[PDB]
DNA sequence: CTGTATATTGCG
DNA sequence: TCGCAATAATACA
């Protein structure tokens, strides 16, 4: 397989192509007709001491007894379905790493995004890899350098920004989520739907 | 002079 | 349209 590797100062990551056209529809499309997404009191965060609708949907598949908890919301996954396992198994013979559980975050259109953040679950078994799988429109995927946000920031690392494709894998090896934040800022001219699931490893 | 951390507002 | 610092109120360590 053929990587474009993402490196920099704590940051490494690899992107790849899975899927074509005609096949990344096909998995969008059962993804649209059987992803289950979280509604109402479990689609609402508390972020800077105030609480807030997410501004797309997400859902959590995988394992039984596994929670995933983030600003002040615990989501608890569903069985795995079909289409989730295919993935997932075509994901891990291409890496050679193993998966029980996936976010799934759905942005309906350009308006729709995710905030900065990194992965550092205590949840998240320590060194994981994360595998992001992405349908629908591509969306610009940025990392932005801890040391290198505020005011007066202690480093000036640049930003580094991907457009991630349909039918698309984006590996975050271990240093990355210890160092960069990762966000999926608004864009306005994108008017169409995307799928972005993350695959991970989480403790019981 | 000085603790650390975290969704939209309010600019530019 | 885009980017980003400041910060809704606490919760730590
Ligand atoms: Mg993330």
């Amino acid at each position: 397989a053929s990587w474009r590797h993402i490196r920099a100062e704590g940051l490494d990551s690899s992107y790849t192509v899975l899927f074509g056209k005609a096949e990344a529809d096909e998995i969008f499309q059962e993804l649209e007709k059987e992803v289950e997404y979280f509604t109402g009191a479990l689609a609402r965060v508390q972020v800077f001491g105030k609480w807030h609708s997410v501004p797309r949907k997400q859902a959590t598949y995988g394992d039984a007894g596994l929670t995933y908890t983030f600003s002040g919301l615990t989501l608890s996954p569903k069985p795995w379905i079909p289409v989730l396992e295919r993935i997932r198994d075509h994901v891990s013979g291409v890496t050679g790493q193993t998966f029980n559980f996936v976010l799934i975050n759905r942005y309906k259109d350009g308006s729709d995004h995710i905030g900065e953040h990194r992965d550092d679950c205590r949840e998240l078994a320590p060194g994981s890899p994360i595998a992001s799988v992405s349908f629908g429109a591509s969306r610009d995927f940025v990392f932005r350098h801890k040391d290198s946000r505020g005011k007066s920031p202690s480093r000036r690392v640049a930003v580094v920004r991907l457009p991630l494709a349909h039918g698309s894998l984006l590996m975050m090896n271990h240093p990355t989520n210890t160092h960069w934040y990762h966000s999926l800022p608004v864009r306005k001219k994108v008017l169409a739907p995307r799928v972005n699931l993350t695959f991970r490893k989480i403790l019981l």
